[PDB]
């Protein structure tokens, strides 16, 4: 129910990439959840190239108001 | 994973009861989810007494970082 989705949009917007601190985070939809990763796509691909997993991670959010 | 819980604490704190606009919302833990209701307990009980379901509702949040 759309008020939940609006919260998820707010939460996404206020959390820039943990590495570059400017770009928005990468994300994906998996089944009924939104997965927000810690970094943008550029910084994540770079983290593999440099050998750092320090900022790897994510959090999952239910995209519906009722579980 | 505790960073998720910290977000849920922020989201809860910034959303006063939709009716009285001052008190924090009622909530409950159901299985792996946090249910945040639209109103505080006082306003919800009052809504039954006055016959208004306008502000009845809730949103559910996964309490873990990985779904
Ligand atoms: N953009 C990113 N920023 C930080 N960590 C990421 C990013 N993309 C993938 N990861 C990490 O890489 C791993 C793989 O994630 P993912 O592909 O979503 O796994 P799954 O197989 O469960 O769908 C996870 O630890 C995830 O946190
Ligand atoms: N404090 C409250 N504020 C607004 N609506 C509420 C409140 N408490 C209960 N409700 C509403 O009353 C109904 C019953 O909720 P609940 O007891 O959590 O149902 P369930 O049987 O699924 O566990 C729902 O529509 C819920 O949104
Ligand atoms: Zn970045
Ligand atoms: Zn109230």
């Amino acid at each position: 129910d759309d008020k939940k989705t609006n919260w998820l949009k707010r939460i996404y917007r206020v959390r820039p990439c943990v590495k570059c601190k400017v770009a928005p985070r990468n994300w994906k939809v998996k089944n009924k959840h939104l997965r927000i990763y810690n970094m943008c796509k550029t910084c994540f691909n770079n983290s593999i190239d440099i050998g750092d997993d320090t900022y790897h991670g994510h959090d999952d959010w239910l995209m519906y108001a009722d579980s």
